[PDB]
């Protein structure tokens, strides 16, 4: 298995979301504030990004987290109408679609290693 943080502010997105990806066996946390002292120790495989950021400043939280867990060790992942990319791996426009999201973060996570099975 695997863990995964989500952050946002909306419960409802929030749920149909950690829906799919705890099916797939992932676990997720979700976090309505996005403090780096949380995230580094709660320090998951990948986190989730949702528009609006509670945190404030996405490129300073990616930077922190970059700074301490290279993108190998941690994926970033942002949610919003655009992607904002501030050294994301990938962006997931809304409306998310489950078809493809699960793909994405599969082809994401899959960059590691050709050898993924």
């Amino acid at each position: 298995e695997g863990r995964i943080v989500l952050v946002s502010e909306d419960e409802a997105t929030s749920t149909l979301i950690c829906s799919i990806l705890t099916t797939a066996g992932y676990q997720v946390i979700w976090l309505v504030d996005g403090e780096v002292e949380r995230l580094l120790a709660l320090t998951p495989i990948a986190v989730l990004l949702a528009e609006p950021f509670s945190y404030g400043d996405v490129q300073e939280l990616v930077d922190q987290l970059r700074q301490r867990c290279t993108p190998e060790q941690l994926k970033i992942f942002i949610l919003g109408s655009k992607g904002n990319y501030q050294g994301v791996d990938r962006y997931i426009p809304l409306p998310i679609h489950p078809e493809s999201f699960l793909q994405q973060v599969t082809m994401g996570l899959t960059s590691l290693a050709t050898s993924a099975q």
